[PDB]
């Protein structure tokens, strides 16, 4: 592989990571306060889950995968109307909701083995799909449907969080969930999987994502790594950075990485639900007492973005600035 692929020394991946049998599997079709409890749980030892029973179409969720791997197998021509000056566009402030394509990296500066598609999908409006993919032509229609259906879903599992930690029904319902970014990652195969990672280590900087697999890659965190298992019809739910904060690490966030595979690709489809930049994130005052004095100082979303974009000298660096108590 370009040495621009090649991952320090102590980022590579081991090639014998063991299967996460303790991964919490919910089935959102138990009985609603078991939902409630188990989400709490997962939340609180974990930060990572699988939900099944979830209540989106396991036809959409396969007619959306085919889609979006339509989108990579479409040639060059196509792919450089998403390059904006000729380029892939970086993960960086201002993140505009038109759909482009994305490089990402560190700065032992080195590159991640993937190709991301993003684009917002909140609110869906005229102006916002006709910023999204012209190819392929079902593209629009079915991301569409797919981005409220999974939308419905993220703000179902955010009421059960809502009733666990006891707070008001609907308290990520504003302001704290307006942006959704969707994320279709493509892992084309990697002839030096030993020297390369298709993500690094990281959290999710937003509130909560939502993660659709069919094929192994995904690992978390746990200074044990652990591969998550694809379940084809089931979403990885990923609890976000600005979720540890607002819950004042009474829940854990995910930290987990993707591996590069050197015989064949992989596309995941990633919703990353959170705040507008114009946010202010600080700990629920509605869970602080002087038994749990908060562990983080009110902060800018945006100002957070910009350093959890540009510092990855710990998984954390975009919250330390923020740590009190
Ligand atoms: C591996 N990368 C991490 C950073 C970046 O994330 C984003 O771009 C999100 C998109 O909501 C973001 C969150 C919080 C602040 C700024 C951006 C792109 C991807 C994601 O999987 C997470
Ligand atoms: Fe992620
Ligand atoms: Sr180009
Ligand atoms: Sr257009």
């Amino acid at each position: 592989v370009s040495e621009s692929f090649v991952a320090p020394l102590e980022k590579r991946a081991e090639n014998d990571v063991p299967l996460g049998n303790d991964v919490p599997i919910i089935d959102l079709q138990q009985d609603h306060l078991v939902v409630v409890q188990q989400i709490t749980k997962a939340c609180q030892d974990f930060g990572l889950f699988q939900v099944i029973n979830h209540g989106l179409p396991e036809k959409l969720m396969a007619e959306t995968m085919d889609v979006c791997k339509e989108f990579f197998a479409l040639p060059a021509e196509e792919k450089e109307k998403l390059q904006p000056k000729g380029e892939p566009a970086k993960f960086e402030l201002p993140l505009e909701q038109k759909a482009k394509l994305y490089v990402e990296g560190e700065q032992e500066a080195f590159l991640y083995w993937k190709d991301t598609l993003a684009h917002g999908c909140h609110p869906l409006d005229e102006e916002l799909v006709n910023s999204w993919p012209e190819k392929p032509a079902t593209y629009r229609e079915v991301v569409a449907k797919y981005s409220v259906e999974v939308r419905k879903l993220t703000m179902r599992i955010l009421d059960y969080i809502c009733e666990g930690l006891g707070l008001k029904l609907g308290y990520f319902d504003n302001e704290l969930s307006q942006i959704q970014m969707m994320l279709t990652n493509y892992y084309p195969p990697c002839p030096d999987p030993s020297s390369t990672l298709g993500s690094g280590g990281h959290y999710d900087g937003n509130l909560i994502t939502l993660l659709q697999q069919n094929l192994p890659g995904l690992q978390q965190l746990i200074a044990k790594w652990i591969a998550v298992e694809p379940i084809p019809t089931a979403f990885v739910v990923n609890l976000g950075l600005t979720l540890k904060v607002i819950t004042n690490e009474k829940f854990e966030g995910s930290i987990h990485r993707v591996v590069t595979n050197p015989t064949r690709d992989r596309v995941s489809i990633a919703t990353l639900i959170g705040p507008d930049y114009s946010c202010t994130i600080e700990p629920a005052k509605e869970l602080l007492s002087q038994d749990n004095p908060p562990l983080y100082k009110p902060y800018s979303y945006a100002e957070f973005g910009e350093i959890y974009l540009s510092d990855k000298s710990d998984y954390d660096a975009g919250v330390k600035p923020y740590k009190i108590n």
